[PDB]
C-alpha cells in the first residue's frame, strides 16, 4: 500500500546522455547507436533566439563545429543534419549502452518520467504529464535543453520528449525526437502564451480508484450520473470532456474496486462542486491529474523492467 | 523554474539489486562487492512472522538454503551472518557494477530516493522522507522487502534505507543497512502503532523559499516572530519545534531571496493559523514537508552526479 509519483528507474537512459557544445553553447543530446540528437539551438548565441534563420546559422557549422563528450571522451561526428527542431550528428561510435528503444509521439494526457540533465551529467528524475495545451510543468534550470523525457516497457526505453524551452510563464515546451514540437510553440524567444490548462479527467479519476485501493474512501458518495450530466459540470470547471474511449480504458480499476465508473464520476462531480472541505485523498488536498489508468494498475500491480 | 518531487537517478542501484529466495519466500538483496545484504525475515514463512525466533529459525538454515539470482544467474553463497535484522550472504563472485559506496543511518526528516524492486527486478523510483515517528509513506506491495533507499553525492551512493515492514495502517517500517530498524519497529507481524505523525518544520521553511524562488510570493506576509512564539503556534498544529540549528541551516536559501529565516516563519505562522484560503504554493493545497533545505539548493542550482 501507499502511492507515491513514481518516474520509472532512469538508468537505461542515464548512459545515453552527453554534453553538446557548438560554439559557447552548452546541452545535452541523446547518444543511440551511432547518432546524438540535440535540440537545433544548440547552433545559436543568446542574441540568435530571439530571430533566429536555423537554415542560414547551419550553413557557419561544420562537422567539426559540434564537440560531443561522453565522460572524459570526444566522440568523433562524421555528419549532421537537422530534422525539424533537432539535429542529428552522426558519430564514429555506437553507444555501446544503447537499450531497445522506440520514437513515440505521446498524446495530452499521457505521462512520462524526465532525466533532468546538465552538461550531460543527470541531476534527477520526475514523473511529468504532457498538460492538454501541450505544456509540461518540469523542473529545468539553464542548461538543462535536451534532457528527454520517456516510458518503459519491460526492457525497451520509448523516448517521447525532448526539453527545447521554458515559456515565460515559468512552464515548459518542447519536442518528440523527430524534432516537431508539442503544440504550437517554436524555439525562438517571443510572445508565445499558453492556452487554458485543462485537467485532465480520467486521470482524475484514475488516481481517485488508487485511493479506493488504498483505503481513502471518504469521498464515495451515493449518486451516479451519465457523460453528459457529467461534462456539463466538468465544463464549468476546465475539466477535459470525457468520452466513451475514456470509460472504456478505466474498465479494468472498476473491475477490480466493483465501483462502476459513472458512480466515481458523480463522486467526482461531488467534489467539484462542494470541493474537499480540507480533507486529503493519498495526501493531498487537490485532485491530481498526473497519473494514467496505465500508471494506476502497473503502481498497484508491481510490474517491473528488465 | 518550476519545482518537481525530484528522485536521485536510479542507474548505480538498479545494477546492485538481486532476487533472493529462501525455502518458498522471494525478496530483493542488495549486492555490493562480494556480500548480498537482504531482510533476516527471508528466512521466515507467513505462519513464522507472528512469532519469529530467528536465531532457531537460521539453525534449519545453510550457505545452499539462499538462491541469489542476478539476471539469468545463480551467485554462490560461501557464507551468511546476521547481523541485527539483516542477512550478510558472503558470494563468490564481487559485483561487477559495485558503484562508490557508503551506509549511512538518517535523522528524522531527511530525504531520499527510494528503487522499489519486486523479485529483483526495479519497478519505479520516487523520493520520501524518514518521518520523525520513523515511519515512512512509501509506495510497497508484496514482495517490494529489501528495495533500498539512497543519496547520491556525486560519484558516491549512501545507502540509508532497507525496506522490511508495512504497519497495519498502510505506512512502511525498515532498517540502516546494518539492520538495526529506524524507530521502536520490529520485523513481527504485531501490534506496533506509529506515534504521531508530525510535519517538519525546516522542511516546510525550506520549501517555501522555492516557492519564493519560483515566483510564488502571496504568502510573503508583512510580520516577523521569533523561534518561542513561532514554537507556541507549532505545537498546537503537530510541527516539530524549530531550533537555532534548523535556523542556521535556512542561513543559505535566506541569503539567497533576501528574506529573514524569522520573517519565513511568521509567513508559515499565519498559514497555519488562517489556511491557504483555496490558493496553491508550487501546485500544492498542502504545505509541504519532503524537501530538506539541501533538496531545494541542489534542485534550485542543477548540482550532478558522476
Amino acid at each position: 500500500s501507499g502511492f507515491r509519483k513514481m518516474a520509472f528507474p532512469s538508468g537505461k537512459v542515464e548512459g545515453c546522455m552527453v554534453q553538446v557544445t557548438c560554439g559557447t553553447t552548452t546541452l545535452n543530446g541523446l547518444w543511440l547507436d551511432d547518432v546524438v540528437y540535440c535540440p537545433r539551438h544548440v547552433i545559436c548565441t543568446s542574441e540568435d533566439m530571439l530571430n533566429p534563420n536555423y537554415e542560414d546559422l547551419l550553413i557557419r557549422k561544420s562537422n567539426h563545429n559540434f564537440l560531443v563528450q561522453a565522460g572524459n571522451v570526444q566522440l568523433r561526428v562524421i555528419g549532421h543534419s537537422m530534422q525539424n527542431c533537432v539535429l542529428k550528428l552522426k558519430v564514429d561510435t555506437a553507444n555501446p549502452k544503447t537499450p531497445k528503444y522506440k520514437f513515440v509521439r505521446i498524446q495530452p494526457g499521457q505521462t512520462f518520467s524526465v532525466l533532468a540533465c546538465y552538461n550531460g551529467s543527470p541531476s534527477g528524475v520526475y514523473q511529468c504529464a504532457m498538460r492538454p495545451n501541450f505544456t509540461i510543468k518540469g523542473s529545468f534550470l539553464n542548461g538543462s535543453c535536451g534532457s528527454v523525457g520517456f516510458n518503459i516497457d519491460y526492457d525497451c526505453v520509448s523516448f517521447c520528449y525532448m526539453h527545447h524551452m521554458e515559456l515565460p510563464t515559468g512552464v515548459h515546451a518542447g519536442t518528440d525526437l523527430e524534432g516537431n514540437f508539442y503544440g504550437p510553440f517554436v524555439d525562438r524567444q517571443t510572445a508565445q502564451a499558453a492556452g487554458t490548462d485543462t485537467t485532465i479527467t480520467v486521470n482524475v479519476l484514475a488516481w481517485l480508484y488508487a485511493a479506493v485501493i488504498n483505503g481513502d474512501r471518504w469521498f464515495l458518495n451515493r449518486f451516479t450520473t451519465t457523460l453528459n450530466d457529467f461534462n456539463l459540470v466538468a465544463m464549468k470547471y476546465n475539466y477535459e470532456p470525457l468520452t466513451q474511449d475514456h470509460v472504456d480504458i478505466l474498465g479494468p480499476l472498476s473491475a477490480q474496486t466493483g465501483i462502476a465508473v459513472l458512480d466515481m464520476c458523480a463522486s467526482l462531480k461531488e467534489l467539484l462542486q462542494n470541493g474537499m472541505n480540507g480533507r486529503t485523498i493519498l495526501g493531498s488536498a487537490l485532485l491530481e491529474d498526473e497519473f494514467t489508468p496505465f500508471d494506476v494498475v502497473r503502481q498497484c500491480s508491481g510490474v517491473t523492467f528488465q
